[PDB]
Formats: structure tokens, sequence, C-alpha cells
DNA sequence: AATTTCACACCTAGGTGTGAAATT
DNA sequence: AATTTCACACCTAGGTGTGAAATT
């Protein structure tokens, strides 16, 4: 049982390959792609809430140097960011595995404004992590996974034209810019 | 302890005193004013859903004569609304508690199109239902709550200007439309 | 020098009353 | 006649990358 998938896999590996970049804002930046995902495994009748984090991927601080992200300086440990709570929260698995579960709404910031916006530092990769943690009861019961592919690079302005290239086509709130390719 | 209370009763009730109309579209239309109330006196730590029905406030069939609403025909029986569930459950009473609780995204059609839109029957007269229920609870534990200030006629098309005056001023989507009037 | 901020043009998305036209 | 439909301009609401300007 218990099995939580990545929707749009073939995307987020475009991304991978370029090494992804999400911009993060003084005021919150929505994640491009959406972070979607599928469960199944759930006790439908059970309650469960579901979480989401962001790890360090690794301990350095990056640098685009000759047009490549390059690691630099004294290494540092980078503690886990604060959880964002999937708004469909607490509900039953089988309102979870109905359909796919999106964290279309969470907010990345590099400020430590507390409106529910998650705080990254600019410049240090991350690694998104689901959790489903179940409600009630009196038992403990809670569930981790994080997905290789959507690991990022925190950016306040993209370094990589290949990767805004990327966004622009597919995200469409960019149709603009994208618009503005296909005719000239 | 329990107490349910609408936000805006000042604007509804200015709709009341005027006879509220209600459009309804073939594609499903939104509530104005939106209805939101204040709950208060919950298990902060149990669960709760809450939903929304129409309830028909008479048997008659409603017409428009000479600038005013008056009922004529043979009545009938008008069977309750399907109902609707707030998108915030099931949830916690804190969270119930805690911001006024708002039924913004409900849509208001005259099909029959299995989509979550509740289907009204225009010229027909309805009154709003809330009914919170405490998940595990008993059945003496589901309340239902009707303001009188929120009965209104479903309607395709606005009869009276006046009603259609005040939706104009005090809704951001018709905007336009007051900008039109205001120079 | 490197990185962040910011006003802005341009979209996506979708809620309104109009009033003629179509339907009952 | 009485009522419903429908394309349309015009709003609200808010998500994007741009590139000059300000900050570090």
């Amino acid at each position: 049982e218990l099995k939580v998938s990545l929707e749009e896999r073939d995307l987020w590996t475009r991304f991978k390959e370029l090494t992804n970049e999400m911009i993060v804002t003084k005021n919150g930046r929505r994640m491009f792609p959406v972070l979607k995902v599928s469960m199944s495994g759930l006790d439908p009748n059970a309650m469960y809430t579901v979480l989401l984090d962001f790890v360090a991927a690794d301990n350095h601080r990056w640098k685009y140097v000759n047009g490549e992200w390059v690691p630099g300086g004294k290494p540092e440990p980078q503690a886990p960011s604060c959880v964002y709570i999937h708004p469909d929260s607490p509900n039953f698995g089988a309102h979870w595995m109905k359909d796919p579960v999106s964290f279309s709404k969470v907010k990345l910031t590099n400020k430590m404004n507390g409106g529910g916006q998650i705080m990254l530092n600019s410049l240090h990769k991350y690694e998104p992590r689901i959790h489903i943690v179940r409600v009630g009861g009196t038992q403990r019961m809670i569930t981790s996974h994080s997905f290789p592919e959507t690991q990022f690079i925190a950016v306040t302005a993209y370094q990589n034209e290949e990767i805004t290239a990327l966004k622009i086509k597919h995200n469409p709130f960019a149709k603009a810019f994208l618009d503005a390719k296909e005719r000239n």
C-alpha cells in the first residue's frame, strides 16, 4: 500500500537536467512547475493532514560562473524550512486519493514574514518533501517522501536563460513573453 | 454557548426591504451579497462539517406585476435544494470560529448540471440555511441556522431596478456600471 | 562586483449587468 | 405575452519576467 508518485514527471525532469531555479521574492513567489503528487494506500476513512517543507540539498552556497552553477566558500549546515500545511487539511484518506494533490498556493520567500510563506535562503539548493500525518486516535503514523527531480536552487533573478525559456514556455502566467517569441 | 451570526447584516437588510432578487444562470451564478457568518461556542478541538442548502420560503410562483412581486397560480411542493458542503470541511472548531465563515464559491443554477452547483427554480422564493455537523457527534449536535433577511426570489434577469442599483453599487465585479454613473 | 528590489506591461482567470434575440 | 439565453465590454484579482535602480 502507501504510495506517493510525482505528477508531471517529464517536465520536472527537463528542469532538473538544466539545474532548476526557483524565484523567491520579498512578497512570496509561487513554484513552477507546481508540485503535484498522487497518493494511495491511505485508510479511506482515516483523517490525514498533508505537509510540505524544504530540506537543504547540500551545505553549499552556489554561484553562477561562466554559465554554470558552481559551489563555493565555507560550507554551512542548513536547517529544513518551516512546514506548509496543505490547504485541504485535515481530510479523509479517500479525499487525498481521489484527485492528485497539488501544492499550487504555496509561496516561497527570502524574508521572515509570518504569512504562511516558506522562507528559503537564495543561492542554496533545496528539495521539497511531503508528509502525510494521521489525525486523531492515540497512535502516531507519519510518512515522508522526497523527489530528487524537484531539486532547485532558490534565486532572486534567473541566471540560466535555458530555464527562463522553459518557465516561459510552460507557465500560463508567462504567456505574454511566449507569445512575444512566437511572432518575433 | 453556540452562536451563529450574519455578517453584513445592514446590506442584507436593505436588500430584504426591496425584496432581494438572485440571478441564476444556465452555468451557475454566485450570490450577492456573499453569505458570511461568525460562529462561536463550538468545541475548539472537535471536527465539524458545515453545510448550506436553500429552503422554499413559500409555495408560490412569483411574478413581477406593476412594479411589485406578487404570488399567483396554484401552489406546489418545492423540495429542499441539494446540499453544498463548505469547501473547508471537515475541519476543527477552532478553524471555524477563527475567521468569518463565507460561502462565496457556491453557484446557483436553474439546470440539473451535477457540478456541485445548487439548482433552484426561478420565480420562487428561497431562504439559505446553514448546518453545522459534528463529525462523530450525535444528531442533536447538528444545528441549523436561517436568517430571514437573506430571503430572495430566484430570477434569470432583474425586475426591480432598485435591486440592480444596489448590486451595482456594492458588487466589485459590477464596477464598470457603477463608474458609468459617477461621472 | 554581486545580488536584490521594484514599477511596469501583459497575461491568466473568471464575475457582472447589458440588451437584443431566442425560446416557451 | 413572459421568461430565458447569449455574446460582449469591462471589471476584479493576481501571477510573470523584464531591466533599470538600489542595496550589499
